[PDB]
């Protein structure tokens, strides 16, 4: 018990060094792909700098809430907040010295009044256990106002309710706006001891011992008297649909009152999840690796209730079939790159539900998700990056996906214009003109890649006319390639290059042709035709040389999303993430190995500041998981993984059937970062990639490593 | 055909004279107690001065929307707006000369482009017919942004959609805030001719021939080409729950495309409704009377869909039983006085659903409605005036009401404190202190009356302890009766009379102890113990004298809700409405008859400015209906109607069974306003009231009238 789970350190990514963006992870309890993230908030109102609610540099806890995002650069959720107290207090100091976390478990001693808080979860319930000093009164404060910063996104509470049903049960809801336009969060809560007195309020309006209150700024205080020394256990279930659903969620998943038993089931559940990859390496490597793997598995989030009901993207209540689960929290601009490829390896059964969930947005909203939060699109970032995810699953043969319905959704999302996707402009110009559509160069590149995916899906279904159309569109990166400067640059609607152009200059999220990066970084974004890109650059040697400049040029111009620098390579944001693997394509695999190894060893660590930037729903972590094993999905829809440099001594992927993909290394020391040779299933392996089918068949792959570059693949 | 419906003039109450508040009625098509109010908007953004959307003093139509309130002093709804055009225009001039309206039908010639618009409805569908000139293009503009004034109530569109399903079908929705906190309006629309081209937009973002758009500021234009000379018919169904429900609403109620047939069914439906009272009088009287009766029957509004589903007050989707309908639009501060009593006479089957609907708010929200709009409370005005309505129905024996569940709702709404109802303050002080709860005197009086109702209901169910409690509370008006001045006046929490006090001074809706009136007007609000009030005033002669001062004192101090003045009596707002009947209680029935007759003949007319103030969901109209027949529910929960002065020569109420209550007059001329004697079922009638049971038994009542006061009841 705890062989693997003891390696996860939930505090990795919860802080930042001295400036530089936090990982924005949280240390509190959750379950795999769960609905509940039960965690302390170290802010009264979480914002972009502490978007999960927890910041390791802070020393005050303002309550325990039940929902949040992991690693995002904008805050939302933070719903249903409990705080223990003996004297109506709403905050407490704490120290990291008297605080612990592990998969499914969080504990902290609240110092102001010496109350011990422990947290665990099921898929849809949060479970609390609070120990008050003997001789002191036990109270719980319920805060329904506490949320992400109300000065952002037009965020306000439209309406809410707290309703005491009996001496051990409370229910309510909040309807709230924000980064997601409209969310409804219903709850059902029970206590292990009877409520003796209580107070409800809405702002300055206070009602003593009153069974219900409605309003926009609601707070409850429940008083249990002297319980010395019995702990108070609280159970809280949520739903996007109704209080009835939430109650039913509790009846099915959390009927009992054995706290330690919930803790043990969460740990067991996490041991099975993390056990999908058995690794061998140093103790620090296993900590960093299993923590990263944990970060990939805490979302997408369960949205449907145990009865299958969910709020759909048309704001109506719908129901999935009995063997299906509706998911949300799709940070797709990030997660299409590595996280979704990882789920095809470890979570094929869940991938079918992720895809079905994406398709429901098309069905009820008109196009697939761009960035999805609480069952609805918020259009964050760029592209239509459901498309690679859905394409990749289908091409790989992930079972249970209706391919014709999936194609309809992908096709219609690629021809029906919508914000940041003016498709008539796209097909008329063969690029996005900056004066018509901003973030034009980044969109042109990323959308071109989305279009390649559509083409591959059309080819699979024998839709020849569609293949031509979308293949031609996949080639529109060519229309922005400048033949003198050899960068992709912005043009206007007259077909003229905008001048002046500085390839070091950062753009934001509009008002500039690049999205949270510069032209140096976006140059590499032709993942579906690296051969064409190399040719345009002047051939393999010229392409190698440009990569060398990229990795060594230290000019600081600036966007705060960019950090974790290797020259102009910025590991802290995701446009760079595929680039270190590109030396393979240029005939210098040793340089990929050199740079990958440098990033793994130098831009990740096992402290609070352990990621180079925002984790972004586990994308930064997924990069580590992939790269540490020794390969990466450069084109996340072609079913190939490009070999880098294996960090760990061994890795074993557990697959369906009783199959295993066994990765092994022959090395003398940790200096042995260069690949001398590779074998797959006993035959010498002559390519710089392994296929998805090679992995899912089961088999074994051996790397002979060495301290010096060989001529392998060179 | 049209014997009765030809008397209704929908333009009565749609204007105002030269200042003074409009009736705020609308002339467009609707069905009895319907979901759809299909009517032109003469404003871009309706506000308090034109809250239904139509103002008779205006000459431009900005579209035809499908929802509104009748006669309210605040605007909401105004959802789903169509406008015909031949050249993308969004407004048109019109004249009353080329415009018509009658129950279930509205027509207007739009002058700018010579397009004829006709409108009718079913319970849940709006039906349009537009005739374009031969040789001109047919287009429809769909405006999803058009609404009540967005500068009030924090009103904004959270999200919306327009989605073209095929060449003849469009669906969508809007989610919007306002006077009601959150409303979701889903629609399904069909055209009689195929859409040839189209445009959708969200603000400046325009998408040509695109099947769907999402956003907060959406507009569609649909182009049908040259249809000369076939009219374009449009059908539009709504739902509070889903597009599927809306479609199903159309399939059940409006499958066909015969416009004239829809018109005829609406007229037939209205003929049965208005036929519940057959009246004889002058032609002008029948116009004023049947129009008033129409105004009482256009709300409460159907909210549940044909499958029984509705949005409940916890914002969840629920379903009523197959023989039930969920209603909303309960303007209770107004309608508890006369409109709800009228529904007990004419609409007992609907009253059961109204009561069930009120109880659903208690079940899902925690207390009964105060003022209900689109299935939720907005707390407008004062009191808990569901209570008289629910009490009155139960005491009268309206069938199908669960009395124990109803009592639970009434009781819990009377002891669970909530905004404007601090019940612990109430029971500690025996009044509302002005420094703790504003509008204190008006609330004290009205809440005292609500409490009498609870007491009567407790007595009916043999709950003796409850009877005492609420009877004692019904007497709290005594604690604000000033023994020197003989007015009800405000006190502070030390029990001290606030000074100075001016009984002419108007209050608003907070910051003053009276609600949209002065102390002169609120003095009469002890409807449940007029005997006690007369005694406190110094006896019947003193009480008579105070009424005389009230009806003759012309001092102008001012609140714009108060208008239609007879001295300090202000017919234009509803605190005054019972007062002319109080001379009966004082031993001077002839003075009631004098003043009632004066109000009927002088403060109502058959022009656009035909009401003395806001109709308030038919309360002003209900006053006319009752008073013209010759009696009024002074205490709207004791099942007595106080005799005034019958205006009409005859009236016949059609009741269940084949029963009739036949009211007849013996008179020589219209000067004969004074009652000489009364007979009921052939026996001489010695009381100044008739009972509800006397009416519902069927029978006949004869008034001998004369030009001069008799000593009848004197
Ligand atoms: O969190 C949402 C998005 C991310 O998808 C993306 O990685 C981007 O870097 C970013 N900065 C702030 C917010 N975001
Ligand atoms: O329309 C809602 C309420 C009415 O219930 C009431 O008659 C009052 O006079 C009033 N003035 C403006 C709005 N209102
Ligand atoms: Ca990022
Ligand atoms: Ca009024």
């Amino acid at each position: 018990a705890g062989e693997i789970t003891k390696y996860v350190n939930p505090f990795i990514g919860t802080g930042a060094i001295d400036g530089g963006l936090s990982g924005n992870n949280y240390p509190g309890a959750t379950s795999p792909f769960g609905m509940i993230q039960l965690s302390p908030d170290t802010s009264e109102a979480p914002n972009w700098g502490d978007a999960s609610g927890y910041d390791y540099n802070r020393n005050t806890i303002f309550g325990f809430s039940h929902t949040r995002l992991s690693g995002t650069g904008a805050s939302d959720l933070i719903d249903i907040t409990l705080m223990p107290t003996s004297s109506g207090r709403t905050s407490s100091a704490f120290t990291h010295d008297e605080e612990k976390a592990r998969p499914g478990y969080y504990q902290v001693m609240l110092k102001d009044e010496n109350i011990n808080a422990e947290l665990t979860t099921t898929q849809r319930n949060g479970i609390h256990r609070y120990q008050y000093p003997a001789g002191k009164d036990a109270e719980i404060i319920l805060d329904m106002d506490h949320s992400a910063d109300k000065g952002s996104w037009g965020r306000r509470i439209i309406n809410s309710q707290i309703r005491i049903l009996n001496d051990h049960a409370v229910e309510g809801y909040r309807i709230i706006t924000g980064w997601a336009k409209l969310r409804k969060i219903y709850f059902y809560m029970e206590f292990s001891s009877p409520i003796l007195t209580s107070t409800l309020r809405d702002g300055g309006r206070v009602h003593e011992n009153t069974a219900v209150i409605n309003g926009t700024n609601l707070h409850g205080c429940f008083r249990f008297g002297q319980l010395n020394g019995k702990p108070l256990t609280c159970k809280v279930a949520l739903s996007s649909v109704s209080m009835e659903n939430a109650r039913q969620n509790m009846e099915q998943e959390a009927p009992h009152w054995d706290f330690d038993r919930y803790v043990a089931a969460a740990d067991a559940d996490w041991e099975k999840q993390l056990g999908k990859i058995e690794v061998k390496g140093t103790e620090v490597q296993k900590e960093i690796f299993y923590t990263a793997l944990y970060h990939t598995m805490i979302q997408p989030n369960t949205m449907s209730d145990v009865n299958g009901e969910y709020m759909a993207a048309d704001y109506t209540t719908r129901k999935v079939a009995n063997n299906e689960t509706h998911y949300t929290t799709f940070s797709l601009w990030d997660t299409f790159r590595a996280s979704h490829p990882l789920y095809t390896l470890l979570e094929p059964e869940r991938v079918t539900d992720f895809v079905k969930s994406m398709i429901r947005q098309y069905e009820y909203y008109g196009y697939l998700p761009i960035w999805q939060l609480w069952g609805q699109d918020n259009y964050c970032m760029i592209g239509n990056h459901s498309i690679p995810v859905i394409t990749d699953a289908i091409l790989k043969g992930i079972p249970g996906i209706d391919m014709e319905k999936a194609y309809e959704a992908v096709y219609n999302s690629s021809v029906t214009s919508h914000p940041n996707s003016p498709f008539e402009v796209w097909e008329k110009y063969g690029f996005m003109p900056e004066n018509i559509q901003t973030q034009s160069v980044s969109i042109t590149l990323e959308q071109a890649f989305d279009d390649w995916c559509v083409a591959q899906l059309a080819a699979k279904l024998n839709k020849d006319a569609d293949y031509q159309r979308f293949h031609k569109r996949s080639e529109y990166y060519r229309n922005l390639f400048h033949p003198k400067t050899k960068f992709f640059q912005s043009k206007n609607d007259k077909g003229e290059w905008i001048e002046p152009f500085d390839p070091y200059q950062y753009g934001g999220n509009g008002g500039h042709p690049f999205t949270e990066g510069n032209a140096w970084q976006y140059f590499w974004y032709v993942p579906h035709n690296i051969q064409a890109l190399m040719e345009l650059t002047g051939g393999t040697k010229a392409f190698e040389q440009k990569l060398d400049t990229f990795f060594t040029s230290t000019y600081k111009s600036m966007n705060h999303n960019a950090s974790g620098f290797v020259g102009q390579y910025a590991h802290g944001n995701e446009p760079s993430h595929h680039v270190a693997y590109l030396y393979n394509f240029a005939g210098q695999p040793w340089k990929t190995q050199k740079y990958v190894s440098h990033i793994l060893n130098t831009l990740y660590n096992n402290t609070s500041s352990g990621y180079a930037g925002n984790d972004d729903c586990g994308q930064m972590s997924a990069w580590y998981v992939f790269s540490a094993m020794g390969f990466y999905p450069v084109n996340p829809a072609d079913g190939r993984y490009i070999i880098g440099s294996p960090l760990l001594d061994e890795c074993t992927l557990k697959l369906a059937g009783n199959k295993e993909f066994r990765i092994r290394t022959i090395r003398k020391s940790p200096e042995d970062i260069y690949i001398q040779s590779v074998t797959l299933n006993g035959k010498k392996h002559k390519d710089f990639f392994i296929t998805h089918q090679d992995i899912m068949n089961g088999g074994t792959m051996v790397f002979k490593m060495g301290k010096k570059p060989s001529g392998w693949g060179k």
